[PDB]
């Protein structure tokens, strides 16, 4: 949930949307 997107595909990509 930091994320936004998924829970599944959740790596660098989508840590970087946040930071």
């Amino acid at each position: 949930d930091d994320e936004a997107s998924t829970t599944v595909s959740k790596t660098e990509t989508s840590q970087v949307a946040p930071a």
